[PDB]
């Protein structure tokens, strides 16, 4: 099994003035990917009770959920690559995790915040593969605008996680370079074991070798959650179907490829595209 751990979002997306609400949420983009990929997936999440209904299509498509209580629901406002916590559900605690089974967690927040990085060492002792999204660390909500900002502990916690998933913007927070190549080799030192970094051309893996591939196929609407479906498709090849890490790297850019054809999650016709 694999578990993803963060909030569900309700997204208000503006384009040229014009506001569309999609349901979403980097546990979404993930846990459909893994789910119609063929490994047991679930997520823990929070919300409101009255949102759940926006969420049920997880259920649809094989994912077991747990709905946490909160008095919100975490929206976020994209505006097109600037965006804003509008409402955040209530954090992730401790004893959220004392249910955590299967090999393999992807912690895949939406705010530095929502997992606190305390949870980072506890969790660590119920895993066999721990990973985790830079967004959760760097992307700071200051008067709800969702800021760039460097991971303070960084280095203290890095070492925890077998997979750190990075995208340009983070990458470069983190290290001061827009080099993502070189981005990779200073997180890598900073204790992370394997990096995943998506840029716009393709995907790019670092353990102390790089390994790229490139995506085959995007459109504007289809950008949202590329990360986490690539990061998501990189962890069943590498993880569950015993791919090296450069097959799992082209597999992850495929997946990655055909969900980018359309708006939101991976859909079960895109797996025939590949
Ligand atoms: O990766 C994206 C990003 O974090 C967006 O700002 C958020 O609104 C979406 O829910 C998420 O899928
Ligand atoms: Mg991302």
């Amino acid at each position: 099994m694999i578990t993803f751990i963060g909030h569900v979002s309700k997204d208000v997306n503006v384009v040229d003035g014009k506001r569309e609400i999609a349901y979403g949420g980097g546990v979404v983009m993930g846990a459909i990917t893994s789910s119609l990929l063929g490994v047991k997936t679930k997520v823990i999440t929070k919300c409101t009770r009255e949102d759940v209904s926006k969420f049920s299509f997880l259920r649809d498509n094989g994912v077991e959920v747990v709905f946490l209580k909160s008095p919100r629901t975490t929206s976020i406002e994209n505006r097109y690559r600037e965006s804003f916590l509008i409402s955040a559900a209530d954090p992730f605690t401790e004893s959220d995790l004392a249910f955590i089974e299967g090999e393999a967690v992807h912690i895949n927040p939406l705010w530095y915040g929502e997992f606190p990085e305390d949870l980072i060492p506890v969790l660590r002792r119920k895993v066999m593969f721990l990973s985790a999204d830079a967004q959760g660390f760097v992307r700071v909500p200051e008067n709800e605008k969702l800021v760039y900002r460097d991971w303070e502990m960084k280095e203290k916690y890095l070492k925890y996680l077998d997979l750190f998933k990075v995208d340009s913007r983070e990458a470069e927070t983190l290290t001061g370079t827009n080099d993502l190549r070189e981005s990779c080799r200073i997180i890598r030192s900073f204790g992370a074991k394997i990096i995943l970094a998506t840029h716009a051309s393709g995907v790019i893996v670092f353990d102390g070798n790089f390994y790229e591939a490139s995506f085959r196929s995007w459109s504007l609407e289809g950008r949202t959650g590329r990360g986490d479906t690539c990061t998501a498709a990189f962890l069943v090849g590498f993880v569950f179907k015993k791919m090296s890490i450069e097959k799992a790297t082209k597999f992850a850019a495929a997946v990655t490829s055909v969900k980018m054809r359309h708006p939101g999650p991976l859909r079960r016709e895109d797996l025939e595209a590949i």
